[PDB]
């Protein structure tokens, strides 16, 4: 049985963690999504997989993923649909989406022992977004409805699919269309006029990373979830740890830190002295979190160095981010509103109260740094001493006001 991963999305969603790399390898406590699905796939007895990624990324999935193909949707065209073209399957193929995370394989392992076309819904509760899922009187597919804005279902599309051969023929009657783009769930729709579609409800827990927020949303999960209380690191006297904690290889956690769980401390991580960790602070790896340092809620990526003085509440912090003393991070607005966040130039309401900012990879602020709730700030931007940074910052640029 083959398997394709279509990891060929843009990614513009979830910047400015996707500045520096594909949502693919978006962290999850230690492991990158990609490798999550892989793992699943692989429990499942399956081993040809083949990640359909676009020619910008070719090179970081090649250098990332040594036993896997790699192949990259033609240049000329865009969506799922395009990404499957690039698919080279007689027979049969597990299809997934690159960005999602779900709790087990289960699902997959139950669905490629099927003859039939198969797809995957969950129930969300904003299918609004969403491929929802109309099924017949059988409970096979009917159609999938693209975005309705109106519920006529809870039921949505999953993005994981058993698909035959046929699709193929569907996908080359396919007129794309009204988004610039070619659409898997059109070709999908003919297909189930002339084949049965099973639809298979998952029922564990599933998310797709498509905003920054939702890597807080998963890491929780999986914190909660995946893990359980270990110390294989070196913790130093009059270290107080309440709940689950993770210490992972060669941690090193000095006197005073007190850590209030559940907290995920990466293998290498320095913390400490004198630091407060509180639930959900992930620490992904090789992470330094110093003095008077205080972390709540956030997802703090590879390398990252949080030394002096600073608190981090309701955060994304992407790879090898260096902040300066007194660097403090907002989560709460002055009018207590719903934080609003820049998502591909439309202002969208996060559904959170609380909520920080999302830093990208190799961003350096310097000392006494204000930065407020829902801000972005691109990768390799660097901020000037003092500055209160009150709006979204781009890739590469330094920042005083
Ligand atoms: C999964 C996939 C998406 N796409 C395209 C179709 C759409 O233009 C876009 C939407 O996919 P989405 O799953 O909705 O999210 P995304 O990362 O791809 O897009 P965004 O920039 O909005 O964050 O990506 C591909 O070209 N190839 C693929 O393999």
């Amino acid at each position: 049985m083959k398997a394709f991963i279509l990891a060929a999305g843009s990614g513009e969603r979830l910047e400015p963690i996707t500045h520096t790399r594909p949502k693919a390898f978006v962290p999850i406590l230690s492991k990158p999504l990609i490798e999550y699905q892989i793992e699943y796939l692989r429990k499942c007895g399956i081993r040809d997989i083949t990640v359909i990624v676009s020619s910008k990324n070719k090179e970081y999935f090649e250098k990332k993923l040594k036993e896997i193909s790699i192949v990259t949707q033609k240049d000329d065209i865009k969506g799922t649909g395009a990404a499957i073209l690039s698919a080279k399957f007689n027979d049969e193929a597990l299809i997934i989406y690159g960005d999602l995370f779900f709790s087990n394989e289960k699902e997959i392992c139950n669905i490629i022992t099927l003859k039939e076309n198969a797809i995957i819904g969950v129930k969300v509760s904003n299918p609004k977004d969403y491929g929802v899922l109309v099924l017949d009187n059988q409970n096979n597919l009917s159609k999938i409805i693209e975005k309705p804005e109106i519920p006529p279902s809870n039921l949505i599309n999953a993005g994981i699919y058993k698909l035959n051969s046929d699709i193929f023929t569907y996908l080359d009657k396919i007129s794309i269309s009204e988004r610039g783009e070619l659409e898997l769930t059109d070709a999908i729709n003919l297909m189930a006029k002339d084949h049965r579609v099973k639809v298979i409800e998952y029922e564990g827990y599933w998310m797709d990373i498509g905003k920054p927020w939702n890597i807080i949303d998963v890491n929780k999960w999986a914190l909660d979830n995946l893990v359980f209380s270990q110390n294989l690191g070196n913790v130093e006297d009059n270290v107080k740890i309440k709940g689950k904690v993770i210490i992972e290889e060669d941690a090193e956690i000095k006197s005073g830190t007190y850590i209030e769980g559940p907290v995920y401390i990466g293998k290498g991580s320095e913390i400490g002295p004198n630091s407060y960790l509180r639930p959900y602070t992930i620490l992904v790896e090789k992470n330094k979190i110093g003095a008077s340092v205080e972390v709540k809620e956030s997802v703090i990526m590879e390398g990252s160095k949080i030394p002096h003085l600073s608190y981090v509440g309701d955060s994304v912090i992407a790879e090898d981010v260096n902040f300066g003393a007194g660097t403090l991070i907002a989560n709460l607005r002055f009018d207590e509103k719903e934080v609003k966040v820049n998502v591909k130039g439309k202002r969208i309401s996060s559904g959170r109260r609380k909520l920080g900012a999302f830093i990208g990879g190799h961003v350096r602020t310097g000392i006494n740094v204000t930065i407020l709730p829902g801000v972005k700030i691109g990768a390799y931007a660097r901020i000037y001493p003092g500055a209160v940074v009150n709006r979204d910052v781009g890739y590469g640029e330094f920042f005083k006001v």
